[PDB]
Formats: C-alpha cells, sequence, structure tokens
C-alpha cells in the first residue's frame, strides 16, 4: 500500500500549502464539505421522516451517498478525512506534528460554517422538517445529545472507520468504482446506527432552528460533537493512519 | 485540478458567447431543447408520483428524476441555470465580459421556455392523463408552487441549483458512468428534499396551465414563483458555485 | 459541438443503405432481429405488469423494458424508428439520397413487424400465460391503443420517439455501461409516461391477436394505431432530433 | 473478413475441439463448474422465490438470477446452451467441422449435469431448506416442468436461448460492467418471462430429487422436460443465433 | 484458458508468505483488519434484518452484505477464506512450500478471529442496539448456528467459500466496478442462500456473546460451528476453487 500512502501523504501536503498560502481558499473549502455533507442530511431526514421507524435505516443508509460523493468527487476539505490523511503525511514525513494539529481544528470550524450556513439556508427555504415537534430531525437530535460519552466515541470511531475507508477505496480505485465505494460505507454507518461529527452539525443546526423541546440544548450540541469528533479521530489516525502504515513493506 | 475544471467552464463560457453572437438558430434550437429535455422528466415524475402515497413520493419522483440533466448534458442543450455557472467563471476567467454574461442569461431562459412550453402542449395533444383529471398531482404542487412565499422560493431556488450545478461540475471532473451517477444523486437530492427547479417548474406550470387547473392558479401566481425561483437559482450558480470554485482555488 | 455524432449517423446512414442495396437478406435478417428483440422486451414487462396492482404497472415496467433497445442496439439488428433519424442525418450530410432514405423506411418497418410477428408466434406455441386469459393486460392495453383517437395517438408517438431516438443518440456520444444507462432511463421515461412505440406495439398486436381477445379488437384498429403510432414516431425521429441537431450545431 | 464477434466465436468454437481433443479433464472439469455454476443461481433464487407470494416471483427470482451467467462467463466454465451458439459459427467460419460440432455438444451437456447433480447434493447434505416440504416451490415447480407438454417446452426452451445467446452475444461486444447488465437484462427477460433453460432445469431437478418430491415426480418426467428444452434452447442457439447472425453481415 | 489468474494467485502467494516471515506486525494487522472489515457488513446487515419481515430477511440481509469482502478485497487485508485459495495454487504452481501454507493457514485465521472479535467489542461499548434485547436476530441466528449437526456445516461451508472464492476469482480477472458486481452478487447468493463462512460467524458470534444471548449458547457451541465451517470453507477453497482451477487448464 505504499502508493495509497504516498497519496495521502501528498495530500497533507496539500491540505498544509492550501492553509498557510491559501486562507481564503482553505476557509471556501471546509465550509464547502460542510454543506455538501449537509445537503445530504437534510435529503436522508426528510425521507426518514416520512416513513415507517423500521425502513428508515435502510433508505436513509442507501440515499446518504451523496454526502460523500459531492466531498470527494466536487473537491472540499472534510475534517474525519484530515484525521487520515494528516497522519499519513506526518508518518511519511511530508508535513509534521505540529502542523497537523494546527490544521485539524481550522478544518473543523469550516466544517462547521458550512454545516450552519446550509441549515440555514434550508431554514429560509421553509424547510418542511423544521416547524413541527414530532419531525425526526428533532427526536434524533435529542436522543443524540443526550447519550453517553462512551456510546458516543465508540460509535464516532466505528463510523470513521467505513467512512475513511470509503475515502481509502476511493483513492485506490477508478471512475465509479469511487462512487460505489463511497455509497457502501455511508450505508453500513447510517444504518448501524454509528456517529459522523460533521453529519452532526448539520442535523444539530436543523433542530436549534426549528421546533425542538426545552430539553434540546447548546450544551447538549457540545456534548456530542465533543465525544463523536475524538472517536472519529481514533479511527482515522490509529485504524486506518497508523493501521496502514503498519501494514506495508 | 480546480484549475482544469473552472478553464473548461470558461472555455464553454466562450463557446455560448459565440453560439449566441454567430450562430443564432443554433442557440435557439439548444435552448429550446434542454427545456424540452427537463420537461420530459418532469413528465416521467409527475406521472409516477401521482400513484403513489404522499410518503412515497419523495424518494420515487427524486430517485426518477435524473434523466431530465442526463439529457441536457449527454445528449447536448443549452441550459439557463447551467449557465450562471459556466458564464461566472467565463468572465473570471476573462474569457467573456461582465457584459456578454448578463446579455446571453435571458436569451436561455426564453429558449427554455420555448421547449418548456412546447413538451407540455405536445403532451396535451397526447391526451396525456395527467391534465384533464382535476384532482392530479400536477394541479396541486404547481398551485402550492404559485402561492409560497418569496423568501422561501427563494432559498429553495438556492439550494436547488447548488445541487444541480454541482452535478454540472461533477459530470465534468468525471468519465463515462460516473456522470450518469453524479447526475443521478443530485437530481434526487434536489427533487426529495422540496427545492426548486426554475426551467422544470416552466413544464410543471405549463402542465396545469393547459389542463383542468384550480381557479386559484394564475399566470401571475406563475410569475411570481417562476421570478423569485430564477433569482434564486442565480445566487447558487454565481456566488456558491462560480466564485465558491474560483476562490477555493491556489 | 455535435459534428462527430452526426457524420456518425450519416455514416450508419449509407452503411444501412449498402446493407439494403447489396444483402438484401442480411437486411431483411438484421430487421427483423429488431422486432423480434423489441417482442422479447414487450412479453417481459406485460408479464411483469400483468401481476402487479395497476398503481406501480408504469414504474415496474417502465424500469424493466430497458433490454429491449439495450439488445438492438448492443447485439446489433435494424430498428425502424431509429432510422428515420439516421436517414435524416443522412440525406442532410449527402451520404445518401432523399430517394434512398424513403425506399429504406418502409422496408424497415416490414422487417420489424415479421420479427415482432415472429417473436409472438413462438411466444404462443410456447404456451405463453399472457395470452388466454380475457381478463390479461395483454387485451385490454391492445384494445386501449387501438382506439384511440389518431391525435392522441400520432402526439404519444411523437413523444416516445423523441425518448427512444434520444436514448440512441446519447448511446452514441458514451461508451461502455453508460451505453445501457441512457437506454434505461429514456424507455423508463416513454413507457412510464404513456408514450406509443410503433415497432414495440407489433408485438402487443399480435400477442393479443393470438391469444383471447375480445371481438372489439379487430385488424382495423391494430391498423389504425399502426397508422398513426409510425407517423409520430417518424416527426420526432426526422424533425426534432435529425433536423434539431443537423440545426443546432455551429 | 467476418466481423470481430463472428471470428470470436469461432476462434472459440476451435478451442472448445482442442479442449475437448487434447484435454478431456480439463473439458470435464470446466463443463461440471457451469452446471454448478448455473446451479448455485438456481438454489438463490428458490430460496428467495420460497417466502414471496407468487405475484413478486417472477421480478424478483427474475432480477436475482444474474449471478448464473456472470460465473459462467466471468470466473470461466463450458456451458452446453452457449457451444450450441459458438460451435455453429465456427462450422460456419471452417475453424471446426460438422463432426466436431455434434460429437462435442453432448458431452457438454453430460458435463453440465454432473456440476448440476454435484451442487444439488451438497446443497442437500447441508441440510437446505428447500427439501423437505413436497408443497414447497421447488417440488411443485419441478413436477409443473416435467409434465408440460412437447411442444411448449420446445418453444420454451427455444426463447429461453435466445435470450442466454444474446447474453453471451452482447457480453462479447462489450467490456467490464457492460458485460454483466447484458446478462442481467437477459436472464431478468428469460426467467421472469417463464422460459426453459436446459441446464438450470438439471439443478431444479437434482434438488428436488434428492429432497422429499412426491412420487409423482419420476425420472421419466425430468427427462422428457430436459429432451424438449435442450431441443428448443439448440434451435434458437444454432439457428436464430449463430445463423441469424452468420447471415446478418 | 486461466492460467494468468491461476499465476496472479500464485504471486498472491508468495506475497503472503514474504510478509507472515519479514513482517510479523503487519501481518496480524492485515488478517485484523479483514476479520473487522467482514464483521462492519455483518453488523450492517443484521442490524438491517432485525427490523424486517422473516420473510425479506434473506434478501435485504444478502442484497447488503457486499460491503464485507468489498472492504477485504479494495481496502486490501488479508482473509483466510481467500488464502484456502491463494496458497493452494502457489503450492501447485511451485511459488510456495506446502510447508508454507500450513504455518500460514492458521495463522491467517486467528488474525480474522483477533479483528472480528475487536469490532464486535467496539459495537458494544458503542452502545449498539443489537445486544440487549434477547429476542434480537443476532441471538436467535448465532444460536441456531451454534447446534447445528456437524455435516450439515460442513456441507453449508463448502458451499459458501464456493462463492466467496468466485467472488475474489471473478474480481481478480475483472477491473473497476466489475470487481464490485462480481463480489455483491457472490454474497446475496451465499447470504440469501443459507451457508457458513467461518470468519463472518466469528463476528456474529463475538456479538452475541457480548450481548444478552440465553443459558444455551455456548462456547462449545461457538466452537462447534468454527470447527465445522472452517472446514467446509476449506473445501471449496482448496479443491473446488485451487484444484479444480488447475486441472481446468491445457
Amino acid at each position: 500500500f505504499t502508493d495509497t500512502i504516498n497519496k495521502c501523504a501528498a495530500n497533507a501536503a496539500r491540505i498544509a500549502r492550501l492553509s498557510a498560502n491559501n486562507p481564503l481558499g482553505f476557509w471556501v473549502s471546509s465550509a464547502m464539505a460542510g454543506a455538501y455533507v449537509g445537503l445530504g442530511i437534510i435529503l436522508i431526514f426528510t425521507l426518514g421522516n416520512l416513513l415507517d421507524p423500521s425502513v428508515r435505516p435502510l433508505v436513509m443508509g442507501a440515499t446518504f451517498g451523496i454526502a460523500l460523493t459531492l466531498v470527494i468527487i466536487a473537491g472540499s476539505e472534510l475534517f474525519t478525512g484530515h484525521t487520515m490523511f494528516l497522519t499519513l503525511g506526518v508518518k511519511a514525513g511530508t508535513i509534521s506534528h505540529g502542523q497537523m494539529w494546527a490544521i485539524l481544528p481550522q478544518t473543523w470550524l469550516g466544517n462547521l460554517v458550512g454545516s450552519v450556513f446550509v441549515a440555514l439556508l434550508y431554514s429560509w427555504g421553509g424547510g418542511s422538517l423544521l416547524p413541527v415537534d414530532t419531525s425526526i430531525v428533532h427526536s434524533v437530535a435529542l436522543a443524540k445529545t443526550t447519550a453517553p460519552a462512551t456510546v458516543l466515541f465508540f460509535k464516532g470511531a466505528l463510523c470513521n472507520w467505513l467512512v475513511c475507508l470509503a475515502i481509502w477505496m476511493a483513492i485506490r480505485t477508478e471512475g465509479t468504482a469511487k462512487f460505489l465505494a463511497i455509497w457502501w460505507c455511508l450505508l453500513a454507518f447510517i444504518a448501524s446506527g454509528y456517529e459522523h461529527s460533521v453529519a452532526n452539525m448539520t442535523l444539530f443546526a436543523l433542530s436549534w432552528f426549528g421546533h425542538h423541546s426545552d430539553a434540546y440544548t447548546l450544551a447538549g450540541i457540545g456534548h456530542n460533537l465533543l465525544w463523536v469528533t475524538l472517536g472519529n479521530t481514533l479511527s482515522g489516525v490509529v485504524f486506518m493512519g497508523l493501521g496502514y502504515w503498519y501494514a506495508t513493506p
């Protein structure tokens, strides 16, 4: 896997030059990834909200794949992806430890602005997920904000294993195969109940700007984002980055 | 890369300009084509939607709308919502003037209308089953689209053309079947999410207009919708996509 | 754009012409093949539709009709409805004469009919389950097609061949799998929207004819549909596609 | 010259003759595989059709049978029903004689029969759930196939192998995934239209024979269906496809 | 025929033998991955199956299991069940010794075990919904698997790995998305037919064990299944695929 490792390492060095030399480009590109994932979340929640509970995992997982397709094919900068690229970049010597930790929070924030931005436009566009309190947007958001730390951490680990696996298979494949790679892993992660930090940003923002109940708070959103973010970072850094690094000649 | 994609977008912008200036009959036929192609897709999804529960309409209408941008891009034609992106990029790369951009756009818009109205007419002469029946989802959706407020329609128009331009963008960055999938994804996301396409609406509105529509459904209502939806489509084409990618490049 | 595609259609038209005049036998085999292939498609979707609720018949029958044109294009055969486009572009490019176009089209038509009647015969001798019951959708759909007004039939036939020629067009402009997707989309769209395919009707008509059809179903009814559906197919092939794309090239 | 596709069919016929004549073991292995592979598809579609209302069987069983000819063509093996076509083109092209063609065909049919019986037996030792209930789908369909009339069976086998060969033919004229979709289309059209495949039947009949069939189901019955379907299969492969495309150029 | 593929597979055995001898860490990781990857596919299909009517479980669980071997092959990892085929062919071609095959084989097995157990464990710590409710299909499918007769499990294992090696074999002989379709088809077929995969069972078992299983579900039972399905898996890997294609070549 030295070819795939070098391409990821070349990418870590590209992310850095963008961060350092083109600040405007970096921020636009990070906000893009959040908006793109968010457009996917609006799609899957719209469809889930109309359907019986027993088919939601299947339809929402099967139709979420647009989210990473946009991110990877359209082009953008996705925090959860950075956790792997930047690990590989550090391990190969194309970027440093300090550059890694300085870039990640930046991608995280741009993703956030882009998520809030798409949920805002959806809200001004009078989106139908928003005004009714029984909307799946609110009950999924609330449940997400009140789950224990451990549960959220490990769900965040599992999600980013798959999402990074999708990034990884897409770099190793061509044409349509990238699309199937993306499709598969997004099905597995949504249907299986795992947690994606950047997907959550849009979900939480959608619930915030609608008729959420009193028990839904900025704190609870903070809680979920803290622990999912760490767990996404575990799988990205260790399962995938260090994992494949240690797997090659 | 990003620069490669942008240059292709700017070359396409210079190509549209010329087509407009040098070959007007082709410009109009190609424009009429895009409107008709989107409408054929509108006839398809509305015929399917009319036979389904509300709770599966968005999914099945969304999953079967892909043909619309597929025809526009693969068969070849000129689509207004597409130009909003290409022309911006041509202006910014320098291959066309700001002037040519704003002179082309209303031409593409009108051409599309001609094809949209044209395909709705044929369908009507063709005893299309969606027109005469006052309970059809053609009349009800077209009614709701005409009386939604401006802000709502604007922002749904913005969200629609982000996605449709993303399809355009992604089809250019990819090859063979990947093109059909990118298009598929984005048309499913836009339809199922509730967003608004000016050009597709031109077909839907002409279908409702030619059938037994609500006495509440007016030319003024059609005007209200096409106005704010168009402006919306334009914001995302120009700013989120055209300018957005322009500033993302190092 | 479009110059390469047009030249390919035009080279195809000369090839069709050479085939017709130099190897008449292969002309007929290859035309019979197209009617038979389209037929194997019609048997498929009527078998499926025959068991489902009327409300999902357009979706299912549309989604599964793709094989028909996939066979025609990828296995290789001669389809009258595609000939309407190819030959038009051939006359326009100068590769064949007006005279050659009109001498050929009726032959392709006749060959398609032979292959159609023929695949229907085999299905019958094969004790196909669609035939013996009066309630079969083969009988109710064939009869509805035969008593429909000329006007309705024409414009539906025009709308159909737009879509089928669009599939042929897009297939010429793409490679590998994308051909199959282009074809799938267009056949979803024409069948599910209600549109009329002249050659595909030939098989349906023969299947109902060889089965337990009602007395209301006559050869005059069949000829009535085939006349207007054919003329309508020919309109969209010749004008919307042939002449359309001819005047669209800068 | 001939067409590329005809020249390819005919090279394939010459390669069949050589395998038959120089490598009997290879031939028998490679024919056994095709029977097993079609058989694997048959177990699949009957396991699914078993749980489904009759009105969705032709659709679901049709839509899921594509693996059968996918294994045959992509994995690699010798299928009787495709030989009828290949060997005709060889004969017309001059690469093989009428003599080699008629000597090979029965060998292919038998090796296919062996692999079909072999995969049935494994499934049967594997406690296959389709076996014990004489009223469930393998036994009722198996029974009705053995008592159908000769004319009906012959013309159904004609229309089946038209489609199965059209799949073979289109797979030769295409690359990559297009081959898979060609095959998939064709096996949906033949299984859902009610058409009969001699080799597919060999596994169905072997499943019903080795399971708890009613005593109305007999060896003479199985022989009755196989005789007429094999003959119909041969009519369309030889004539509609081989002779058909031979005279189409 | 098949000589290239055999030789790819033989060259793969030699690569495997090299990883094992000069990079045990990399070996173990790459084994564990494969087990964890399969386990992800298992967690998916059981989560889907659990909410569904039993009459659509084989279809849906089969149609969605594809990710398992797709991760294995396309991301890359080392899969015991694949090894049974690779190593056999390398032995026959002379690229590895009999001695190597037998040293490596239970190594991959253990690594796959460690990985399957590992993903199960993460899913337990992440409050996986499949675990706590006794009637969950993770528990009932797990139990039925553990008490089935040796002979039954053996021949279901042989038939499973026939299919899985066929996917791997077809993936080797194809490109691009085709690798993906070959895999999807084989995993549909094996999961929906009732066949038994040793490594996937490893995850399913760990899951049950970490959840609310009945008293009747024991380690001896998990043992019984892992024994006989592994052995059946090995039969079809070695003999039906390995020696099978080996003796199928001129």
